[PDB]
């Protein structure tokens, strides 16, 4: 209860890391070819035409957030600290994870729409592009809970490295060094949660997230397949 | 009581809530249909100071519609009814306009529309005043209201019995108490989902900021070429 040199030292490591690779991540996709609507907030009557485009630009935009965010592992010491399988394993199976906590990053709650660069996506377009009613509910309502709780960089960054170092994805040999891991990334978290009394006023924040993580992973496993087939 | 929050429930959805819809009626430069654009301060400005000014008269209008189907307002003496809307049409609009405001982007969508602080700025409103209106906008969103806190609060607002021409400081410094705990004790009915820290002082915490900001500046307010016949 309480945040050591170390441990202070450790969350400027990440934001550092997080700043360099995911956060211009999101202004880049205009570069993958995105259809012309993408580019208007307000669409209400606007067609949407061939899916291809539409289908091959969440494949690019999917393909270059993964990159991205092994960067953003690769420059944890930490990470890198563990064996080549473990981590091929580890973000083998975190990514996804990463993934919708740092694209919960440009979501509007107002009008649920993701404001990324000079885009605005919306569920209807993930529809369009032949993604389950189901799925996109539930990545939804994922979305729309953490952003109420009102998180910044810091809670964003702590909570993907949390995701990041799970042991229980399969795969990893490592196992209790690994869940050593997490702990005192989860401890960091919550004591730097504290830390912001202040700024962070919702009840159970700390468990809140933690159950969040839990909604996410079950979605991914859930609907996998619709993951599966967009790489691909 | 509680249905004197259903008065004026039904009160701010007739005449406030398509308030916003219509802005892009009064001949908006085409650049506010976009939500990602350029800043040029060195553009044409007369057309956009006439836009803020129509629609600030049109808000203005509804406001009055507003506090015109409150029986516990009309049943005042005419000599305050102006004087108090003399202050408070200001305040409210800024609480009624708040509903738009996406704290991400910090843009107002109305419509088909997208504000921005930038737009203010061009048309020429001193720095200052607009880091009011930002900062007051940030603040309250960050309370996750609905409509009861909004025209609740809108309405404490609307009798405030230390405005300068009340007659009867008396039955208004009554009317407003009246509904000051009656929003503290709706704020405890549903003490779940408004878990702030300290709501209610911070909301009045709020509601002296926003006449601080109607004071100090209103000489501007004012300067909104009054003329619509004007072109032909
Ligand atoms: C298509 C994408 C982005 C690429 C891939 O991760 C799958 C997800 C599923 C969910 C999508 C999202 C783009 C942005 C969307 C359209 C907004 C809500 C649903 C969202
Ligand atoms: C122009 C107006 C509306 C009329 C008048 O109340 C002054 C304010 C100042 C602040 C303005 C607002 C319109 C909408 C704006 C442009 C969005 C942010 C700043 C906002």
């Amino acid at each position: 209860l309480q945040l050591n040199q170390q441990q202070k030292e450790l969350v400027q490591i990440l934001l550092g890391a997080h700043t360099r690779h995911v956060g211009p991540l999101f202004d880049q996709f205009v570069q993958f070819k995105p259809p012309a609507y993408l580019f208007m907030h307000h669409r209400p009557f606007q067609p949407r035409g061939p899916v291809l485009p539409l289908l091959t630009h969440f494949a690019d935009i999917n393909t270059f957030m993964v990159q991205q965010i092994i960067k953003f592992t690769k420059d944890l010491p930490l990470f890198r600290s563990l064996t080549m399988e473990d981590q091929i394993s580890l973000l083998k199976g975190a990514a996804v994870e990463i993934l919708h906590i740092s694209l919960n990053t440009t979501f509007c709650l107002q009008t649920e729409n993701f404001f990324c660069g000079p885009l605005c996506y919306k569920m209807e377009d993930a529809v369009h592009a032949g993604f389950q009613y189901e799925f996109l509910e539930s990545i939804l309502h994922f979305h729309k809970n953490l952003k109420g709780l009102h998180l910044q960089e810091p809670e964003y960054v702590l909570m993907a490295a949390t995701a990041l170092f799970s042991p229980d994805r399969p795969g990893v040999t490592q196992r209790e060094e690994i869940d050593q891991l997490q702990e005192e990334m989860a401890l960091i978290l919550n004591n730097h949660i504290m830390e912001q009394q202040s700024r962070l006023q919702s009840r159970f924040l700390y468990a809140k997230l933690m159950g969040l993580l839990a909604d996410l992973r079950s979605i991914n496993n859930a609907y996998s397949y619709e993951l599966q087939r967009l790489e691909e």
